[PDB]
């Protein structure tokens, strides 16, 4: 009774283009909305940018050898639209495509299966100027990008993800002003949310036509376990609204052709630019649903957030350096909800991980026992999910390595591999050495 995973379980690590690649001007790449936004004062907590990051653009081969040390059989990465179509549409940048050709070729030669994210938040600035997410024109721009890159790579990439975390793209980007392009307006958020779902749905047939019969595609949702602070009818109502906002806003359209009705009413139903036939596109069948899970969020009635009329409560427990509650049972809960409610033929955890404060010891080691316990607890939740019949087919750790953590900059380290930014030295952390044995044993000791 070592608690062992299915024989073909996919163990991986995950990254994104803007977070690791650097070389922002190299080889015809144009600025993204994140190259622009990092210039805004107050936007990035340490005042940094992703200009250099981990220099993975130049160092991908060495990072792939690290992946071999970790024993992963899968790697989740994103493709930078600004490298592929630097004018947003039209003329293909061959040198951009060629990077991803080299990366994928090197992965397959090392026996690592490529899982490619098409959109992980780095729209070309010149394209945003024409089609922000709140503009319906964004959809055909994204499909065109999709068409170009899947035509080149689909002989080698079988697993495709359309867009990473619709909730982040639309709400953090356009509703809270935390993420590029840094706007703060309820209507823009809801419009962006709708066009993200529509971009997903129109890209699906294009991915399948450019591939073969083995091609698999779906979306990536962030989902957290939501909890009411108390039993009071108004804490329960507040938690329900927040869950509709965070967890059901995209899932309900994707599986049931509808937005959560009472939140839609609350917002103002006309702010969502639904045209006839849009739900038919959004519900296009997927091969899987990918989940990015990190925390439990506990909610009470209040006015900290005036849009939703909720406050966040922090229950007594363990918190990461992001101030996120560690709650591995939440992963089981989310996976079981999705299974019972939507019956996806396959689920993947495409992100799960933790930021803790890391230090390189005298001996050159990074001793991260809190990160290791975080991962151990969550792998255990995933194992129980599988035993209950949930079709979880793989698990990607966020992240391969420390990287540019968006509005937190480089101060928040999610890697199981430490990166010394002064030298670009990678050091596998204790959690990474433990992971090295989980992957090889296909399970927990
Ligand atoms: O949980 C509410 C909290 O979300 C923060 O964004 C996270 C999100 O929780 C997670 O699910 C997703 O995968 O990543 C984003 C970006 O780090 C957000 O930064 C907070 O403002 C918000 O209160
Ligand atoms: O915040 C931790 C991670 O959460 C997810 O929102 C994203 O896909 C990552 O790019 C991010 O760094």
């Amino acid at each position: 009774e070592p608690h062992r995973f299915p024989p073909d379980f996919q163990w991986g690590v995950a990254t994104s283009s803007y977070q690791i690649e650097g070389a922002v001007e190299a080889d015809g790449r144009s600025p993204s909305i994140w190259d622009t936004f990092c210039a805004r004062p107050g936007a990035i907590a340490d005042g940094s940018t992703g200009a250099i990051a981990n220099d993975h653009y130049h160092r991908y081969r060495e990072d792939i050898a690290i992946m071999k040390q970790l024993g992963v059989n899968a790697y989740r990465f994103s493709i930078a639209w600004p490298r592929i179509l630097p004018d947003g549409r039209g003329r293909v940048n061959q040198a951009g495509v060629d990077f991803y050709e080299r990366l994928v070729d090197s992965l397959l030669e090392q026996g690592i299966e490529p899982y490619a994210t098409l959109y992980h938040w780095d729209m070309p600035q010149v394209q945003h100027d024409r089609t922000p997410w709140y503009d319906r024109g964004v959809v055909d721009a994204f499909v065109e990008y999709t068409d170009v890159i899947t035509r080149r790579l689909s002989d080698r990439v079988k697993y495709w993800m359309t867009l990473n975390e619709p909730w982040v793209i639309s709400f953090l980007g356009y509703g809270a002003g935390e993420h590029a392009p840094g706007l703060r307006d309820k209507e823009l958020y809801l419009r962006a949310a709708h066009h993200v779902l529509l971009a997903h749905g129109k890209a699906m047939p294009v991915i399948r036509a450019n591939g073969n019969a083995q091609t698999k595609a779906g979306i990536v949702l962030n989902l957290n376990w939501v909890n009411a602070a108390s039993d009071s009818p108004e804490d329960q109502a507040a938690a329900r609204r927040y869950d509709q906002f965070f967890n059901r806003w995209f899932a309900e359209p994707l599986y049931n052709g509808r937005y959560p009705e009472e939140l839609l009413e609350w917002y103002g139903r006309d702010l969502v630019p639904v045209q006839p036939g849009d739900f038919d596109i959004i519900t296009t069948p997927t091969d899987f649903l990918a989940v990015n899970y990190y925390a439990r969020t506990t909610v009470k009635a209040g006015s900290t957030d005036p849009m939703l009329q909720v406050d966040f409560v922090r229950p007594p427990g363990e918190y990461t350096a992001m101030d996120w509650e560690v709650y591995p049972q939440g992963l089981y809960n989310i996976l079981n909800w999705l299974h019972t409610d939507y019956a996806p033929p396959a689920l993947y955890v495409t992100e799960n991980g933790a930021a803790y404060d890391d230090q390189v010891s005298a001996a050159g080691e990074v001793d991260d026992p809190q990160r290791l316990a975080y991962l151990e607890g969550h792998f255990e939740a995933a194992y129980r999910a599988i035993q209950a019949g949930i079709p979880l087919k793989g698990y990607f750790v966020w992240s391969l390595m420390d990287n540019f953590e968006w509005g937190r900059g480089f101060e928040k380290r999610f890697g199981i591999v430490f990166v010394d930014y002064a030298t670009q030295q990678r050091i596998i952390k204790r959690s990474g050495k433990w992971f090295s044995q989980v992957t090889r044993a296909n399970g927990l000791p």
